[PDB]
DNA sequence: CGGCGTACG
DNA sequence: CGTA
DNA sequence: GCCG
């Protein structure tokens, strides 16, 4: 087993869901105490049993897995004689958790802002709404609208999701695309959130196209919500539904065809892949990588890729399709 | 011990 | 600060 | 919390 994510296939259904469900609430738990060293490793634990082969029955098979100290391994041990983990039920139960989680889940509110409020003595999204003043236009969008942003969304949305956004880029520049990336693009049959890259095959066209789609689709009455130069909109849209409509959190990224393969490795995720990825690539082969490019700094040199399956050559690891990338 | 991804709005 |  |  390889110590990096990105250098193991990881599916999106796997053996240990248990086991790496109780790592990832450590995780989780550890962020909203600003431990990002902790909630590393556990996120990268969990995501060893979720590459593993067969399902973990005895403590021995933790032995050289990377990333199993102590408190790992005490955790699944604790799992695996009792069916239970007293550190992760007591972080479940506890006030703390359950209120960072609620409020970090708000669109537009992270966890500094969701610790400030907790301090302060708040608890429910109530509590938020009866001190509006307390609020930015994106926090009272994520507040009004936070029913149906917690409503998963269906792959079956996508696809009519997908057509309203390609009419609006056809008409903002004939020729653009538009591609399907996140955690759909690996697989995933519900998200909390479409992801979408758009480029133009003549390098340069894609400049000042995002401005430009979105006024298309506010025009067309779809946009409940988005924060209008730019390149990234987090937006949420207006989606139908039998008689009615849902709220539905929609990224658009625009990136030069140039640069697409590198913004189309990035955006498919997962996020523990692709922070392993870059962590991999600057740690063991020297190169910067992010979701624009791939540079040498000694040569002061951008690779200049064509493909996903470039990137991970360039870097000396195997292809992982998109569904093998679920870290 | 230091390090822990790297951007844009 | 928020977002991916 | 764990790796190197
Ligand atoms: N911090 C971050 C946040 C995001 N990303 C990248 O953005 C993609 C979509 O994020 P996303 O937030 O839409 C999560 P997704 O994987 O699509 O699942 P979901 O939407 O069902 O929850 C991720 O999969 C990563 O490639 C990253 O590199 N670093
Ligand atoms: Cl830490
Ligand atoms: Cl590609
Ligand atoms: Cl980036
Ligand atoms: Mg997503
Ligand atoms: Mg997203
Ligand atoms: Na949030
Ligand atoms: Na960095």
């Amino acid at each position: 087993m390889p110590a990096y994510a990105c250098q193991r296939p990881t599916p999106l259904t796997h053996h240990n869901t248990g086991l790496s469900e109780a790592l990832e609430i450590l995780a989780e738990a550890a962020g909203f105490e600003g431990s990002e060293g902790r909630l590393l490793t556990f996120c990268r634990a969990a995501s060893v049993l979720k590459a593993l082969p067969s399902p973990v029955t005895t403590l021995s098979q933790l032995q050289g897995l990377p990333h199993f100290g102590e408190h790992s391994s005490r955790v699944v041990q604790e799992l695996l004689e009792h069916g239970v983990c007293e550190e992760v039920e007591r972080v479940r139960r506890s006030e703390r958790y359950q209120t960072m989680k609620l409020f970090t889940q708000i669109f537009g509110v992270g966890v500094k802002t969701a610790d400030r409020w907790y301090r302060e003595g708040l608890r429910t999204l109530d509590d938020l709404r009866e001190q509006p003043q307390k609020l930015t236009q994106q926090q009272k969008a994520g507040l009004q609208h936070h029913q149906d942003l917690s409503t998963p969304v269906l792959r079956s949305d996508v696809d009519a999701l997908q057509q309203v956004v390609e009419e609006a880029v056809g008409q903002a520049l004939p020729g653009a695309t538009v591609t399907l990336t996140g955690g759909f693009r690996r697989g995933k049959l519900q998200g909390h959130d479409v992801d979408f890259l758009i480029t133009h095959p003549k390098e340069g066209q894609e400049a000042g196209l995002l401005p430009r789609v979105m006024c298309r689709l506010q025009d067309q009455g779809l946009i409940l919500y988005h924060q209008h130069a730019f390149e990234r909109s987090f937006c949420i849209f207006r989606l139908p539904q039998p008689g009615s409509w849902k709220a539905v959190r929609v990224d658009l990224v625009v990136a030069p065809v140039s640069q697409f393969p590198f913004a189309l490795l990035g955006w498919t995720g997962s996020k523990l892949f692709q922070r392993e990825l870059r962590r991999f690539s600057r740690k063991e082969k020297g190169l910067w990588l992010n979701s624009h490019g791939l540079f040498d700094p000694e040569q002061k040199t951008f690779f200049q890729a064509a493909s996903e399956e470039d990137i991970f050559r360039h870097l000396g690891l195997e292809y992982l399709p998109p569904e093998q990338r679920n870290a």
